[PDB]
């Protein structure tokens, strides 16, 4: 069976790819299915956060799988004013919410309670299936 | 003496003041001294946070006192890029560090550990004795 | 002709690849040959350093090209004792030599003058055709 | 008086000593004061680096003076990870910063600016007053 046991520090041309959500990209052992249909198992050393772009390889060196971050149910928070986001980041941080941070934009795992809370800060909160890359730590 | 038991919904006519730190403004029961030499006991309603500028009054509503936030030893963080202050606010939010958030500036109780950490983010941290008003929702 | 005009901040499943040496990966305008033969031209914003793993795409977003570091002539310096490697790293930095640093191995463009110098430090310098990813400081 | 014209490749019976910062230990023609009060004049061949512990002498070959490295203001980078130190050596090497290298620790003329740059590297940088013997090669 195809087992992906390593993440190459120096990539080699991809032979396959796999599109995974953040909850799977933090597991060291688990069964996933490549985008071409073949089953495969992750057998990586623990504590690795797989980011879109990383290349996994089988023990030998004949299979190089490109990791891609899947579209996940997230909440979006956009607003020209970064100061308001800064307060949102502090609030979300205080609640330990895995968060993606980019100039002008913020996303986090869909959660109604969180949505409405920020919906009292006056913040604009939408929803959509998008790639999710939270800041390291979870 | 004079008893302060309520906060007027509308900042009335001061005519006296009292300087208090963040740890005393998060109290409902406490005996203080007005900047004018008189003594007054604070008997405020539970579930409250006194902010600088606030105006306290007695029950019969015939006396008014203005609250002034005291100076405190804080680490100061100033930066031009709102993106970086956001990342800092999140990391600080995660450590449950009470924090005063402002456009382009952060303030928290002086801490060398937190200081070096933010320095690793390329932020420049300094020291100062300043009024500290940390976010209510923290 | 096919033109690659950008590096997505978020990789997408690659539909092709391109294997280039460090000197080319630092350019913004240059013609190249993808691994499937279809020639293509780079039209990227100046200032970028293409790293193995990056994904390039056009404007339409229908083509995604993965960059792979090409084998190049390099001097190979292997040595267990890290301490001695640190002294070589310092000496090479001093001479502004672009250097790849990994535990137990350093790599730089094949150069005899530098090969004889390190040899006097008691280092064993060999040769090879390998991927070269130097630190972003040269 | 006494004129020190040479460093012995054959240690002798040092009578007195002189404490100097690397600053003065690079000069071949400087007037110093032994720790006993007597003056001495260094007239050594050019291009010499006096190490704490060397012994100087007069043209005669009669008297001797031990060199001691003085305490200087230095930054300290103590990291148990040899891999990270090597990278630090490289960056510092690129900036032509005189550096003392040891397993687990690095030292160089204290410098806040330079310290912060190394902090962004994820390294811990402390301060000290210690002898300073930077690599001769630089
Ligand atoms: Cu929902
Ligand atoms: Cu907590
Ligand atoms: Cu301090
Ligand atoms: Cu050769
Ligand atoms: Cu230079
Ligand atoms: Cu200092």
């Amino acid at each position: 069976m195809l087992y992906l046991t390593q993440r190459l520090e120096i990539p080699a041309a991809a032979t396959a790819s796999v599109t995974l959500p953040i909850d799977v990209r933090v597991k060291s052992r688990v069964k996933v299915t490549l985008n071409d249909g073949r089953d495969a198992g992750l057998l990586l050393p623990r504590g690795l956060l797989l980011r879109g772009g990383d290349v996994l390889s089988n023990e030998e060196g004949t299979e190089f799988v490109q990791v891609i971050a899947a579209d996940e149910e997230v909440s979006v928070v956009r607003c020209d004013d970064p100061f308001m986001l800064a307060k949102a980041c502090y609030a979300l941080g205080n609640r330990h919410v895995p968060l993606q941070i980019m100039p002008g934009e913020l996303r986090y795992h869909h959660d109604h309670v969180l949505d409405d809370m920020l919906r009292q800060f006056g913040l604009t909160v939408t929803f959509g299936q998008l790639p999710f890359e939270p800041e390291a730590g979870a």
